[PDB]
C-alpha cells in the first residue's frame, strides 16, 4: 500500500502556493483549498475546496483578525475532518500574520494530527515592511502552529530580499519560497514510489519527522570533479529558512546518483552533513541509483531536533 499524500492550503498565502503546484501537476497527491473568503476559493483550480467560517464572516475574509480565522475553522470542523479522511501524510501550507493562515492553519494540523497523518506544516512570516502587529501576530500563530504539527518548516518572507536583485519580479521571488514545498513533497513521492538500493520508505519519515518541531530540508543538485561535496553543502544550505542544520539530532538523506556513484563519493557527501550537524545524530542513510543518469548527482537532506 502506497502512502496517501494531501496538500492543504489554508487563506491567501497558503492557496496562491497551492495554485502554483497545481499548475505544475502533481500527480498522486490530493490538493485541498481552504479559506474564509469565497470570492478567491471560487478562483481556486483545487479538486477540494472547503469555504470556512460562512456564520462568522458571510463569504469575506478574516480581515486579519486571527480569532476569526480560529473560530471559522472549528466552525467548520467535520468539513475540515471529511476531506483530510484516508490521509497518511498532510502538508499545511499558510502566510502567517494574517486571519485566516495564522487562526486557522494550526486547527487544521491538529484535526491532521489526530486523524493518524504525518503532519508538516510550511509556512511564512511576513516582510519587516508589513510593520509590528503583522510579525507579533506571525509569531504566535509560529508558536500554535509547531504546538499542532509534526514537523514546521518556517520561511520568513525577510530572506526573498537575500535572494533577488533590484528588478526580480515580486511574483518570480514568491516561486522561490514556493518552491521548498514542492521539491518538498515531490521528494516525499519518489522515496516512496521507487524501490532504492538502500532503500528509505515512509517509516523511515515518520521516524524522523514525527513529534519534532522546527526542521531544515534542502536538495542539492550537482556534477563534474567535486560533485558529491557540492551536492551536501547545497542541500544544507537553505538560504530560504529559518531553521539551519547545526544542533540537528535526526537526519533522513539521500544520495540519487548514476552507475558511477562512487562510495567514496557517498562518504563524502555524509560527513558534510554529520560534520555541519556538529552532534550525536540519528542517521537514516538512503541511496538510488537511477541508470538514466550521468554525472549528475542529486543529495536530498531533512534534518530535525534540536
Ligand atoms: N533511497 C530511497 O529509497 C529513495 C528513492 F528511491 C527516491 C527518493 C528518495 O528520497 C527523496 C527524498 N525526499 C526527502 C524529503 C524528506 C522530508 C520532506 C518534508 F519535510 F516533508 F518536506 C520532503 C522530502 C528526502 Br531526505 O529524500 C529516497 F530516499
Ligand atoms: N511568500 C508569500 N507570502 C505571502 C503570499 N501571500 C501572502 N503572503 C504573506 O502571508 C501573510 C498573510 O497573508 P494572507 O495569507 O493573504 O492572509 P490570510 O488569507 O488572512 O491568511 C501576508 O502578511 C504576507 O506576508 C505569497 O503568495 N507568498
Ligand atoms: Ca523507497
Amino acid at each position: 500500500h502506497m502512502a496517501t499524500l494531501k496538500v492543504i492550503g489554508v487563506g491567501g498565502g497558503g492557496n496562491n502556493a497551492v495554485n502554483r503546484m497545481i499548475d505544475h501537476g502533481m500527480n498522486n497527491v490530493e490538493f485541498i483549498a481552504i479559506n474564509t473568503d469565497g470570492q478567491a476559493l471560487n478562483l481556486s483550480k483545487a479538486e477540494s475546496k472547503i469555504q470556512i467560517g460562512e456564520k462568522l464572516t458571510r463569504g469575506l475574509g478574516a480581515g486579519a483578525n486571527p480569532e476569526i480565522g480560529k473560530k471559522a475553522a472549528e466552525e467548520s470542523r467535520e468539513q475540515i475532518e471529511d476531506a483530510i479522511q484516508g490521509a497518511d501524510m498532510v502538508f499545511v501550507t499558510s502566510g502567517m500574520g494574517g486571519g485566516t493562515g495564522t487562526g486557522a492553519a494550526p486547527v487544521v494540523a491538529k484535526i491532521a494530527k489526530e486523524m493518524g497523518a504525518l503532519t508538516v506544516g510550511v509556512v511564512t512570516r511576513p516582510f519587516s515592511f508589513e510593520g509590528r502587529k503583522r510579525q507579533t501576530q506571525a509569531a504566535a500563530g509560529v508558536e500554535a502552529m509547531k504546538a499542532a504539527v509534526d514537523t514546521l518548516i518556517v520561511i520568513p518572507n525577510d530572506r526573498l530580499l537575500d535572494i533577488v536583485d533590484k528588478s526580480t519580479p515580486m511574483m518570480e521571488a514568491f516561486k522561490e519560497a514556493d518552491n521548498v514545498l514542492r521539491q518538498g513533497v515531490q521528494g516525499i513521492s519518489d522515496l516512496i514510489a521507487v524501490s532504492g538500493e538502500v532503500n528509505l520508505d515512509f517509516a523511515d519519515v515518520k521516524t524522523i519527522m514525527s513529534n519534532q518541531g522546527s526542521a531544515l530540508m534542502g536538495i542539492g543538485v550537482s556534477s563534474g570533479e567535486n560533485r558529491a561535496v557540492e551536492a551536501a553543502k547545497k542541500a544544507i544550505s537553505s538560504p530560504l529558512l529559518e531553521t539551519s542544520i547545526v544542533g540537528a539530532q535526526g537526519v533522513l538523506m539521500n544520495i540519487t546518483g548514476g552507475e558511477s556513484l562512487s562510495l567514496f563519493e557517498a562518504q563524502e557527501a555524509a560527513d558534510i552533513v554529520q560534520d555541519a550537524a556538529d552532534e550525536d545524530v540519528n542517521m537514516i542513510f538512503g541511496t538510488v541509483i537511477n541508470p538514466e543518469l550521468q554525472d549528475e548527482i542529486v543529495v536530498t537532506v531533512i534534518a530535525t531536533g534540536f
